[PDB]
């Protein structure tokens, strides 16, 4: 059989519209009409959702040319440049750029990374004072835009941050795509492409740079926690033995960041506003905190490994608002699932966010409540449920940075501030490509010493 089909509204647009209301709500309700796989219309594609854990085998195992990444997110390709990733000329080119990023992410690395963090928080708490109100959501994304690029980038980045402006270009290009690229990606955005032509010329800049700093110190290619991505990017060659060019370069730098920014942020805010809205939570979260600084004045890599808490408290929050709530591939041969074939042409769809709702898996699923996974390791029941980083093929290379990342920068603010959220929880906004709270997200804060 084909799956179930979703009763279009019309013909075309088909079932758009109770869709873009709401995502998530959608998968759901229909599962429940039409069970674990069904079809809809969605502006001219033919739409596969697969909603029960059990079945997400074949999805997350097949080979890039079963089912496709790159016929899906190539419409990335304004934002990340020509050849780059998912619009690269091979499955095989893809996954050799990926490695280049996931290459400045070791742990040599990971140990400067907690330095920065505290560097770049500290200048974030004079500029806010002993007391005040501030967005968590605004706060999040301004330290990870300056964290996340001297991470990836190197400190050299810096300068264009604070003298140049390179934070408002970011949104300019983070502004200038929509969920709505996806069905059309011609759209024409021209805001977006100025910027990133203007972020083109800097890293260009950046680059250009670097390469006389590996002339003047050579030493540097040797120590391997000052070996950034532009690093590794400039001296390595594909494995086929050919160069790489700098707008390939450009490109993946790019990719990294958008990919090192926004999914994490959300995170952040999303974690933080939890902890500090439940007080049982937050004890425990400043128990761990205590037992682990002992004497300690400042954060390190060791410390934030032992945080086994606060990272369930990021899982949690990640069971709740996977910030990408829809996993997608086209199907290039037609597909088995259950009694079914999906057929060619189709783009397959799985939802963390759906996954992290379903009530086999999750018991009273709406409570944050990271005791589910320590303790219920409710998580541990299926193999595939639980899934905000993907799994398989394509699993998230940056997993562990992320987590370096959220649990820092929540750990040393802490440290700072006590701090208390402004009213109900928000629900999440699914206007953007990477989901987040709906604003505002308000929260006082008070220093500490
Ligand atoms: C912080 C929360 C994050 C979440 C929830 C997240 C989620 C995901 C998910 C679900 C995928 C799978 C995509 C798919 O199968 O279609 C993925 C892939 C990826 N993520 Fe993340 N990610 C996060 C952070 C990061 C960071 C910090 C980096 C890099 C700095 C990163 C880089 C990537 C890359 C390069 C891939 C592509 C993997 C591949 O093509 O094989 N992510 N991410
Ligand atoms: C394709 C993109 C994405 N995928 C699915 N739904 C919405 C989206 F925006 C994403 O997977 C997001 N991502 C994953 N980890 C962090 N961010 C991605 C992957 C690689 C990359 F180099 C940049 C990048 F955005």
């Amino acid at each position: 059989k084909l799956p179930p089909r979703v009763p279009n509204l019309i013909p075309y647009v088909g079932s758009f519209v109770s869709f873009a209301k709401n995502p998530v709500q959608f998968i759901i309700d229909n599962s429940k009409k039409y069970g674990d796989v069904f079809t809809a219309t969605i502006l001219g594609k033919e739409m596969t959702f697969l909603n029960h854990p059990k079945i997400l085998d074949t999805f997350f195992k097949a080979t890039d040319n079963e089912l496709s990444l790159r016929d899906v997110y190539r419409f990335m390709r304004p934002v990340f440049g020509t050849g780059v990733v998912y619009d690269a000329d091979s499955t095989e080119r893809m996954m050799e750029q990926v490695k280049f990023v996931s290459s400045g992410l070791t742990t040599a690395r990971f140990r400067v990374f907690v330095d920065i963090f505290e560097d770049e928080i500290a200048h974030k708490v004079k500029e806010l004072g002993p007391e005040g109100t501030v967005d968590v959501a605004e706060l999040m994304a301004d330290l990870i835009i300056f964290t996340a690029s001297r991470c990836l980038l190197g400190d050299e980045v810096r300068q264009y941050l604070s003298e140049k402006n390179l934070g408002k270009l970011y949104h300019d290009i983070d502004d200038g795509i929509s969920p709505l690229s996806f069905f059309y990606p011609s759209l024409p955005a021209p805001k977006r492409d100025k910027a990133r032509k203007a972020v083109g010329e800097i890293f260009q800049e950046l680059l250009d740079k670097r390469r006389e700093e590996h002339k003047k110190h050579p030493e540097r290619l040797l120590d391997e926690s000052k070996m950034d991505v532009v690093d590794h990017l400039l001296t390595q060659k594909y494995k086929d033995g050919q160069e790489l060019t700098d707008v390939h370069r450009i490109g993946i730098l790019i990719a990294g960041l958008f990919a090192g920014q926004h999914t994490s942020s959300i995170t952040s805010s999303w974690t933080l506003m939890n902890v500090i809205s439940n007080k049982k939570v937050l004890e425990k979260v400043r128990k761990e905190q205590e037992e682990i600084m002992g004497s300690d004045k400042v954060l390190d890599y060791d410390k934030v490994m032992k945080m086994d808490y606060l990272e369930a408290c990021m899982k949690e929050a990640l069971r709740m608002y996977p910030p990408l709530i829809m996993i997608m591939r086209m199907a290039r041969k037609p597909r088995e699932c259950e009694q079914y074939i999906i057929p060619k042409g189709n783009i397959l769809v799985v939802s963390p966010s759906v996954a992290g709702r379903c009530t086999d898996t999750y018991t009273n699923p709406d409570v944050f409540d990271p005791e589910r996974l320590t303790e219920r390791k409710e998580h541990e029941k299926f193999k595939y449920g639980a899934v905000p980083f993907g799994a398989g093929r394509h699993k998230c290379i940056g997993e562990n940075f992320a987590l370096l990342q959220v649990k820092s920068i929540i750990s040393i603010l802490l440290r700072y501030f006590d701090m208390e959220y402004i009213g109900k929880i928000p629900d999440p906004s699914y206007t953007s490509l990477v989901v987040g709270p709906s604003p505002p997200t308000r929260m006082r804060y008070k220093l500490r010493k």
